[PDB]
């Protein structure tokens, strides 16, 4: 239980995180920049990145394509 777990144990977890995981994830899922993220979600640039690395780091995720790799490894992915 130290990095990634399962697949829909981090959909799971993808929630269980908080609103700044779900925000900038769906974000990251994606690769947008920084700014459109945190807007995208209605906050900062200066959050996603203090939320992302918060979210990467507490949902057991590693780099970006980790999280986003676990994003959609389990359900969060944009078709």
């Amino acid at each position: 239980g130290s990095h990634m777990d399962d697949a829909n144990d981090i959909r799971a977890r993808l929630q269980t995180l908080s609103e700044r995981e779900r925000q900038v994830l769906s974000a990251v899922v994606a690769g947008l920049p920084n700014k459109s993220i945190a807007y995208d979600l209605d906050i900062s640039p200066r959050t996603v990145e203090v939320h992302r690395a918060n979210v990467m780091a507490k949902m057991k995720a590693k780099s970006l394509p980790h999280l986003v790799r676990m994003a959609l490894a389990g359900g969060f992915g944009p078709s």
